[PDB]
């Protein structure tokens, strides 16, 4: 889904995550590509 091709990154806000990356409740941006169970 909102899976980021980028690296695991923390989010302070949504705009803080470049690309289609939004901030998640986990405290990080949209799950990176290396997370295979997320789409």
């Amino acid at each position: 889904g909102g899976v980021c091709p980028k690296i695991l990154q923390r989010c302070r806000r949504d705009s803080d995550c470049p690309g289609a990356c939004i901030c998640r409740g986990n405290g990080y941006c949209g799950y990176p590509y290396d997370v295979p169970d997320y789409a």
